[PDB]
RNA sequence: UUUCUCUUUUAUCUU
RNA sequence: UUUCUCUUUUAUCUU
RNA sequence: UUUCUCUUUUAUCUU
RNA sequence: UUUCUCUUUUAUCUU
């Protein structure tokens, strides 16, 4: 059955919803319509992450290119606030790809389309000290603009990057996930698109709201600070919903963990990037591969607890199997 | 092959007439199967037309509002001087707010699946005069790129709409009847696909506060009111639809206005709006195609009689082209 | 043959325009096989020009998808590549005001929104074998058009927007996928959709300059920078998806390096019911999943460029690419 | 495959898109539903040519009868003007069918019809001191008129022949053949028409604008001047597209050829002509290669290199068999 | 045998009524297939009647021009 | 015969002595008994080139990672002065690998080894114009150091890089391949150590002698400048004799050609760069490999003529054969 | 771009 | 205008 | 790490 | 200029 899949339509499924921590061939690209050069980034992060003592951490894995993650630490049975500002987490070798300054990013790459977004967290902490819960739900955050005037002279109208819908991680959503820590938790984000259109690379991110900004001009509900332009920066939004995890840590707890981060990007290289040297034409398109991502996609739960990760690619496989049968009907 | 049972509500939804308890359906059967909540716009509006003036309406692909209406002297179209004013769907502001920066606070995005309007003439038969001319407008919100001479001095950029040059003359493809007959219109996706389209914060005016229209290249304006009452949250992926009600001297045009929107936006975890959720309907290539088809196969308008009959010659077009496809 | 059967008569037409030399194809084709069906203006721009080459200095030329420009090019040292005091000017196809007005701020007043289908541009030497030197070097560039955020101390501070080249460092390095040849053997190339579908992009109101006016070099992180000029000849009206084709043309000291320069643009627009336009448009032509298909597989298939010799054998080296993967299916 | 057609029937495709460099049989007709009494000549010009230098040539191959073509030279990068006038170059024989006078034209003929009209310009010149370009594409050039009042006395209103579409020799056409002199070219014009229509042969035409009139009202760009009465002369206008070819000479550039020009024109004979001994009725009615010229036109280039002429004939039999083959569908 | 995409077009623009988004067509299916341009022309014109008078008005093939206007008296058809 | 080497074997051989015009499989790396983690990086330039009339313009393939060649042009008959500094030429990205600037260029890797560097020139020049011939010879450079006191406060030593055998530079060598220019040239460099030793990434080097030592002091007979920082610098040196190229262009002569040059590399990754996600074992020991490498080297000619360039992979398999065929005796 | 064998040599899918 | 053979004798189409 | 089939799917070597 | 078939397609010579 799983034979009316492409080598890279399967591949693709692969790097999707299952998580390779083995050094499984990184990806082969998207079998969609395009098939122009690109370059299949792997992205993958390994960090080890204790949680405060009464404190609801909350950590968002927002499709932004080399930046794994972004957490801000809240009172516990509380979200974040106007006063809350996130800072990413990088993935390895984030600089040897975006350079060193907020004007640099477009160097290498011009443009990217994600195809998987995964995460998992596995507990360190032993049986008696831990306490506390995982909660998990995603969010449909797009980056538009907002339109306001400035009385300077003369007086001008400005406009800026936004980021609508983030009033999402001020509540836990209806669809979640949520289990006592000790369980750990793996789930992913899907294209929140119908296709896989190529962004572009943005010049200058490096705070939201940008800097002389002021919150409450943008809407946004809370900041978003990548730090020095020399370590960190946005330098894009995929289509992709980001995945909100409230890891709610009780007085006393001593929970820790090891937090893994999977993403799959093909990036358009430009010519005057070594980069380059890895490119290969995208997969031409697999229809099946195309039509079961949606039917997986839609299928998985929210998130699973750690130990039902291992048995992730079979499920994948069976409700594969299951619908390509209940289609030859 | 047949069409899913989404499929076939998104094309009624899509050139159904008004009145057939229209299921909104699942939404658009369109690859995408994400979490979507699906809402279907109506307005009810009784108006009357000042006579020897010539008021121009606009359905236009902008969330929460119907119409967009401006009104000039008869035989003329709009000016630079002219300005034109929304009127918003029931319940704009449960929706997007009270602040030009609370739009995106229940929803993050959207899309258009069709966008209709009618008009039904409520005038009796002697008193009233005029006409009734249609066409629609490939008009899309761009962006602008001039330079200010401040301190130190700087570059622009705002947001612009572009297209809309078409609206100062009667586009060749349109209908044209007199004003009594009614009129029924619908719009189209004007992209290939479906994409999502941003919620937009801050925007209430175009050209914005504080920058000419001759900075936006825009032939006139388009202002949203008090942000605690209506704004622009968005431009979706559809034509937008120019109706011209030509009222000469010492007529009497009443009417009844209907807006028919169906749109699918992506729900934020925390809005009130989630609970009534479901995912957007599987791809049914039929649909897709029929869609297509239909919608170029359709006339611009055509009269308020013609409107019941409207469903039944969708189904006609759908079987004719079904079936040359069928025979092979 | 069953491969050009199962072809839709627009179908086939497209993958002409988007492959084929001008002369060869008179028809630009009724426009894009997509699914989108909306009304259309099908406009084939092409552009002729004898041009003649600086000796001793590299000529870099851009095929730009950048609507009613042909091409940008500008001069430099020889073994050398733009750099921040470089700029480039455009060359406009014919009846560019025509189409986009002449103020930066009349460029949306015949269309709306467009779309590329095919972008093709070749160079026939006509220097004698006494007098040509010199290399055609070609490549293609990602260059996309995107925005950069800053902020800037004005009174009150403020954090600006505007539009940025991203990609365009490509252009100061030649590609490990590359044509090269000597400049007599001329040269053809093409460019292709750089996104799974053809999605419309709306015409860009206001851009005279990149960086903008106003605006310094380095905080738009482009390596250097795009003039349109007068606002009344010429402009940047908007960005399509498609690559940026590069090309080096190398001029040594005491080098007669003359050459006819041809540039083809299948654009489909989106008129506005106002222009004069409007009453040569139609509807763009229904989905034709082979067409779409074979166009994907094509691109891909051919070389960067080729030599102009070898420019006819062409065509007919195309409908080869289609019989030969039409034939992995059945 | 191309046993479909009838002998004229191919024949005529030969005239049409074939050089008979050989004294192949000049023609047998046209295979369209006229079967009067019709005869077929084989106009074929050969003359040899220099281009001037800081020159750019303009060759207009203009289905006028026994005239082979007009040129006018004009500063290279520049195009016509009001100030240009193209003299008219014989066929072999102009006077010995049309006469001497102006008003002696349908002496020999009453009326005629194109079948073909080609031309090729091979190169002269050594390869170190050619140097510029050919330049190819064609107009639909017909022959209308213009009313005008003039004030004599009594005042009157004038009707007089007049150019239109002449306007299209100013710029090159966009659908065009270009590529370096030394390459030479090869074109060929086809019937501008869904049919094959007779047209009268023209009493009195020596110049356009006529004697006596300023160009200005005309409209006409430029001025065509066939010259002595006795020498030549526009006989006719045939339902053909006129072929331009510029050929652009550099300074210092020593560009020469030889130009051939081919004509299959079908013309009615009157009884006191001798002319009349070679008149036979035309081809009858062939559908097969009244279909496929159309096909064979419409898919052929602009124009194409002089080397690519020989193979011309076998382009054109694989375009009829592969057009009877995609049909036999 | 049935029509082609063109010759189905050429139908619609010749008897299409108005407002089907009429597409030109390629043009004529016809034998010709030379290099045109398709130009579909359409004029909507708003007007009144003068009363007591028989208003004529022409469709006539000229290019550009819609029609031709002349009024004479009711009852009466134009005159030298 | 070629089935006794290991795939990776035959890659070596390949990458060693072919010419990938094609998109050849960068590398496989090298079949040596090292087989811990690298980077396989395939440069190549392709640099146009025109070469100045009355100068004898020096150009050396030196194997500096990163830049292709260096050169500089002296007056005709003559070589390398004391007045004469060599400007690298880069391959694409090279600030993509090495940083901008001279303290950031152990970022991304660490060491690295030279597994082939080859060098083409091929010939634009019309063949009236040309003139001049092309020498080609390889010289031993290595990158040693020099000790010598300064006179400051305290009085102190100092130790500075300074490169041995540019002495070399200044004779055609004996063994020398010269040739019309017009014909072009292929040629290829070789380890020049018994074995493939790792050595360091270089931090801070971007002139030679450095800045504040005058040359004297060095024993280098001329200059090496990479220039600023942010564009170029000398990473590092491998176990390569350098290929120095005489192209000697007479009084009025029209010289220019397409530079191509080759280089494989094994590269020690980081962790945390992003280049590390290419990183595969260096391919195990290939005893045949790398003693067929040895005698293939010692076989082919100083350089070639560019038209025997293509053959030149088919050559070097003769050889081969010719070996593993006289060693089965 | 015309053609197969052979070993390759990876890479999945299945017991 | 009623009919074939025969050589003609050109003329293409195909290997 | 225990085992084969199968199609893979690239990749060379040979005619 | 190297070679035949095939239909041609005219054109005579003969019943
Ligand atoms: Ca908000
Ligand atoms: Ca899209
Ligand atoms: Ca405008
Ligand atoms: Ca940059
Ligand atoms: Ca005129
Ligand atoms: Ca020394
Ligand atoms: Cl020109």
């Amino acid at each position: 059955a799983l034979t009316r899949l492409s080598q890279p339509g399967l591949a693709f499924l692969k790097c999707a919803f299952a998580p390779p921590n083995f050094n499984t061939d990184p990806g082969k690209g998207i079998p969609d319509r395009f098939e122009g050069k690109v370059v299949s980034r792997k992205d993958v992060l390994n960090q080890s992450i204790s949680f405060t003592a009464g404190q609801d951490t909350f950590i968002l894995i927002a499709p932004t290119p080399g930046v794994a993650y972004w957490s801000a630490s809240v009172p516990a049975g509380t979200f974040p606030t106007s006063a809350t500002t996130f800072n990413p987490v990088n993935y390895p070798g984030f600089t040897s790809m975006f350079g060193t300054t907020s004007t640099s990013r477009s160097d290498q790459v011009s443009s990217f389309r994600y195809a998987s977004m995964n995460v998992g967290i596995y507990p360190t902490s032993n049986l008696m000290q831990f306490a506390g819960s995982i909660t998990v739900w995603k969010c449909p955050v797009k980056l538009s603009t907002v339109q306001f005037p400035v009385a300077t002279d003369p007086a001008t109208s400005s406009l800026v990057h936004t980021l609508v819908g983030l009033d999402g991680v001020l509540a836990v959503g209806p669809d979640n996930f949520s289990e006592s820590f000790i369980k750990g938790v793996f789930s992913q984000s899907a294209c929140n698109e119908p296709d896989f259109e190529f962004n572009d690379i943005l010049e200058g991110i490096q705070t939201l709201p940008p800097a002389n900004v002021s919150l409450g001009s943008t809407g946004q509900p809370f900041t978003m600070d990548s730090g020095a332009e020399a370590t960190s920066g946005v330098v894009g939004w995929g289509n992709m919903d980001t995945i909100v995890i409230r890891v709610s840590a009780p007085e006393g707890a001593v929970n820790s963990a090891i937090l893994k981060a999977w993403s799959c990007i093909e990036y358009r290289p430009n010519p005057n990037a070594m980069l380059y040297q890895f490119g290969h034409d995208s997969p031409p398109l697999d229809e099946v591969a195309l039509q079961e991502y949606r039917t997986v996609a839609r299928s998985l739960p929210v998130a699973v607890i750690a130990a039902q990760n291992a048995s992730m690619w079979e499920r994948v496989k069976s409700i594969i199997k299951s619908s390509l049968a209940a289609a030859s009907n």
